[PDB]
């Protein structure tokens, strides 16, 4: 009996985001998604390391659900008959029965239909927690991604001014947890039932083997880079559904951001680092101000270049020589410069 | 010559609390507590893993301890002679002589009388810290518990709205590091003393064997579950001596949380999850909207799930299906439903 | 053609800091330094274990640098001929080209002069980044440091309170990855570049050796110990380039702490830990109240006193009994004390 009009809303992969406004004036909706799971082997590095995921809408993150506060969202869950496990969903965005985890259980064959009032402004993570151990195994086998609930009059800085956003990535990162053999190398799997004993093990220790955007390592980065230009302001929301993450935009800053990712509160004004908590998701504004390429990490530097948490931006604009200029390029040392005489040596 | 009331404090064993008013027209005090020392053998796991635990009053954590703004807070800590190290007591709330540590060394057979004033409100660590790699190794064997300094006015939202609890629980989180044999088994010892060589060396490395809440994987679940009614304003103190954790209330919220624990700054509004920073305690205020289950956990799930870190609540009350609800329960996909034709295919 | 006048900045070697104003009425100026990069064994901890170090200006961290919102920046990146790689610089308070990465890979025997505006107060790291695994291996070999940007009317309460300090120290947080023999022993090497295998295989497992403080374990204890008087308002700047830290300051607050470190946010007040996320610096202002050592950590204890993470301070001045005293000192547990009726026996 709830009268509200329905608006289906078709989903895209990330780090791209479906059609949404901002501010709005239309009334609270229903608000309809489907979220389909899919098993499936999927390359998570350079080198061509198999694993065997479990998605929702078969990307790692899942896709970036955007509603209104107070619209009604209603999710139908499907668990497609060529999956080997029961799936569930649990929206940290939603209010009661374990996030919706214990109204969604299905097994391969079944669909169900959940409803949630976005009671809760802000980004939040939804993530598949069918009970027990599977709690982690689902959800560090890919099975996350985010929803924002953005306030009807879209986003504010906290002191009464409106922030709009030009442009809006989906950052998922993903710890993963890869079984390696006697001599060191990654082991391959025929199913996520095989893998899961020894992926347990790993798990165990809570040191991941990779730790991706999009999925794999390099996802983000060459072909696929980030467009934005100079002048523009784009929001990146970044989630990590079981681990910390310290992202950092190398070049640039966080203008507004809200790193517990709720609305509510007001954001923190220039930040260098900000720090998403395992099981959340955080947003930043930025205005880039200078052309290029950025790089996009989370700023345990060894996880960035060595584990697989790069992306890129490349910025078309001019470059701005006022904020930033190379006074002299590389050249010689003089003689005559007295290094030699300076207080550490 | 500090010529206060003087008011005895009976400490209970932890999630409960001991009675305390939250906002009170009572002046300053001197406030009595009692903690002792008990080294011990306990249960850790619910496979009967063994432990070699140190205690304030027989508990992991120690009992929590509340006193208003500007009381004064005397503690006798007893050592008993059956135990087999010193110990001594650093309060994170203390203003001095390495939070009252430089005060309180005792060896077994002796006690001791600190009194610190309750000049910072907030939730703060307390734990035993006798010098060295001792610091550690005491902490980690259980010996940390908690205080709450309230205002006189009790909690405020730091928007001028007085806060009040129903409801008051105390997690402590216990990061332990249990040495296991060459099979793997976890390992058993006589005394404290005999597991310390061991206990060093998995120390060392920085990940725990188990994180548990109230001493012991499976303590706050089942039958030792939290209770709770929906309409319920119920306050979650978390405390971490030694290791980050980030809380969540899985179907919740924290509608209000000092994720760094001082109630001198306003909360956070609406969050999914929060930090606790190894080394503070911090406190989150949720009002119990939907009824059932609810798991309580760190977000590393992995934690959560495999090494012993969630505790449940049982909320009585009325279902709301406003907030949520099961449009459709489980049932076989359609036809002729077009999954095939979607987009990530 | 930037018409202001220059000034030239003689560094200090941490944890102490080149002379500066808070408060100025000075207008934007060129703010010249020189960094010089020094490849060198250098020894960590207390046991002389010798590591390949990699710094700016021959320490562990690099200098602070100290200038004002809108000044200019000119650094003079120098890398001497008796180095082995290449070198940049990434300035986190800088906007464009990888925060100047991309504008000063300088070879040996070569120098750059990177000027970048400083538009962003707070306190921000600055590292190498050569490229690719060079940029975590560049770092956790020691090359980090911070800089400090103050408003130019200083640092506030953000509710409009001047917060001045007496005393400044820079507590640069290093986490190091030493290779380890067969036996458990820390190997040496010849050359950064005949470590660098061997410490890639420790980096990637995410698990430091040694986690120090100006460099080396011990390094601010002893006759090295951070002094202080009573009454002094001292800020603490805290930077970690790669990996989160939890500073704390035994016996001691932060009365006003920055964690994510951007001076446009308003401080927390009273924290007992706060939070440094790797890739960034915070800062803690606090009043001694008390003589007396005080150690200052980070709150994993573990890493505190285990691993190298403890620096001392030394206050002078008189103690003040009423914040807190020894009402008794250490004596036998009386009879008839009724230990043995407690609730927890
Ligand atoms: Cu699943
Ligand atoms: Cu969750
Ligand atoms: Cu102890
Ligand atoms: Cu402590
Ligand atoms: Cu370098
Ligand atoms: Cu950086």
């Amino acid at each position: 009996d709830l009268k509200l009009p329905r608006q289906r809303v078709d989903l895209v992969a990330p780090p791209f985001v479906h059609v949404h406004e901002q501010a709005t004036k239309q009334g609270p909706k229903i608000m309809e998604f489907k979220l389909v799971v899919q098993e499936k082997k999927m390359v998570i590095d350079e080198k061509g390391t198999t694993f065997q995921a479990m998605t929702f809408n078969g990307s790692m993150p899942g896709p970036l659900m955007v509603v209104h506060e107070g619209d009604y969202v209603e999710v139908t869950l499907v668990n497609p008959a060529t999956n080997t496990m029961p799936h569930n969903i649990d929206f940290h965005s939603a209010t009661g029965a374990l996030g919706g985890g214990a109204l969604t259980l299905i097994n391969p064959g079944e669909q169900v239909v959940l409803r949630w009032k976005a009671t809760r402004t802000g980004v939040f993570v939804y993530h598949c927690a069918p009970g027990g151990p599977m709690i982690p195994w689902h959800v560090v086998s890919g099975m996350n991604g985010a929803v924002m609930v953005l306030p009807r009059d879209g986003l504010n800085d906290g002191h009464g001014h409106s922030l709009r956003y030009d442009r809006i990535y989906y950052i998922g990162e993903q710890d993963l947890y890869v079984p390696r053999d006697e001599k060191g190398n990654f082991k391959s799997y025929d199913s996520p039932g095989e893998a899961y004993s020894d992926t347990e093990e790993v798990m165990r220790k809570l040191t991941p083997t990779h730790v991706v955007f999009n999925g794999k390592a390099g996802a983000l980065t060459g072909k696929n880079a980030l467009n934005a230009n100079v002048g523009e302001n784009v929001l990146i929301v970044h989630s990590q559904a079981n681990r910390d993450s310290r992202p950092h935009l190398i070049g640039g800053h966080g203008d507004y951001v809200w790193e517990t990712g709720k609305f509510s509160n007001a954001p923190e004004t220039g930040l260098e680092t900000w720090f998403i908590r395992g099981g959340s998701a955080g947003a930043a504004l930025y205005k880039f101000l200078q052309p290029g390429i950025y790089a996009y990490v989370t700023h345990n530097l060894i996880e960035a270049a060595n584990l697989g948490a790069t992306a890129h931006f490349k910025v078309e604009g001019k470059w701005n020589d006022d904020l930033m200029t190379q006074v002299k390029a590389p050249a010689d040392i003089p003689t005559g410069s007295t290094n030699e005489n300076l207080y550490f040596q």
